[PDB]
């Protein structure tokens, strides 16, 4: 299923970053990892758990459908960005984390047990706080399990309508190409030590399909963009992006 | 329909006859630079590709969104059309022969049952069940075209929502956090003059708009036309900036 690629701490070290990427073709049981030890290490997952959120929130009719306005009530946000309304869409691309919230007190801690249980997804421990256990509490998810978790949903194979899938799918687009398409979604987790960064998705190219899991230490703030250049470089590398 | 004569200038800038026709929400408030041209039809071309992927998936035809239609061996008239593609991959370079294929399984009774209930234009598949499109006397108006991709955002065709969303999906041609679009270009050398298209709409924030143009198409040469036009009329409208 799973070999090492030492050389790609190359890419690493220049930045010293301590971080693993994991890379699968057409599905997880051909992947590379530059770090065995660390793919299958559990990390919060920040953002990052707003896709499984929106899902949930669509099965249980939290959220409407893909066309849903999040208005924003005129309360001052920790983010200058999320102080508009906002699509699904949006609310998922600019991290809006008081939208999912909402979703998850709406949710509930029952509901959001079993939809965990379901997806497999990381150690399932919401304790923390209906509205903060991805953000601060004792959720912890591997870069493998991302993997996993993302060729199901590329399927359709997560237990929740194909239409719901699709409509989280598309609102996980961040990069269209001519020859290729990217859906991916970052995290930061803030609330933990040291902090954690994530990007994970997938990459279709022609006919094929990559599945993707990069996460890392992040101390300080400027070193944020290395979570999407440091994979971009090696998957740009084998030809995937590009 | 409203007319804005001003937006006439960027086709005059570039020597060409043609029409855009742009809606803010909903078909119910648009704005053309010609009131004529923007319900005359003109053959869709590879626009056509939109109701066809969603008709082949409707059918069965497709059998979902990640099939792969297999290149033959045979060659093409384009190279770039000669290897395996996916609906998004013949959809983003129209590869004409996948999409001849799927319109023969479906059939000619299957096509005009979905055009009927799809309303699209004049509704006319004569000229060959695989070339009515692009030779044939197929026709749809730039209004007509925003009418229909409104349905199909709202998923309100008479098809499935999820094979609305997989055709929505592979239409996806730019993508920022706030902004997406959704578009596909087309070009009519089986009738004269020829025929230039693109149609779509651009999500913005929480506000969306519908967009159709078309051209008349001297030759290759201004293909570039039917995206650099709509390009400058949106810009000036507040949409791109």
């Amino acid at each position: 299923s799973i070999t090492e690629n030492t050389s790609w701490n190359k890419e690493f070290s220049a930045e010293a970053v301590n971080g693993v990427f994991v890379l699968c073709k057409s599905s997880s049981k051909s992947c590379a990892t530059n770090d065995l030890a660390r793919a299958s290490k559990e990390y919060l997952p920040a953002s990052t758990f707003k896709i499984p959120n929106a899902i949930i929130g669509l099965e249980t009719g939290v959220i409407k459908n893909e066309h849903q306005v999040f208005k924003w009530d005129g309360k001052p946000r920790a983010m200058k960005q999320w102080e508009r309304d906002l699509t699904l869409r949006g609310a998922i691309q600019v991290s809006a984390v008081p939208v999912f919230q909402q979703i998850a007190r709406e949710v509930g801690e029952v509901r959001m047990q079993k939809y965990l249980k379901k997806f497999s997804y990381g150690n399932q421990n919401i304790s923390g706080g209906i509205d903060k256990f991805w953000l601060e509490g004792q959720l912890r998810i591997s870069a493998v399990n991302q993997v996993e978790f993302l060729e199901s949903l590329y399927l359709n194979k997560l237990s929740a309508s194909k239409e719901n899938q699709l409509i989280v799918k598309e609102a996980l687009v961040t990069e269209a190409a001519p020859e290729y398409l990217v859906h991916s979604k970052t995290g930061w987790g803030m609330g933990v030590t040291p902090q954690v960064g994530w990007w994970v998705g997938w990459v279709e190219k022609e006919t094929e399909v990559y599945f993707f899991a990069f996460n890392m230490d992040i101390d300080n703030e400027s070193k944020l963009p290395l979570r999407k250049s440091i994979p971009t470089k090696i998957m740009e590398s084998e030809g995937i992006i590009g």
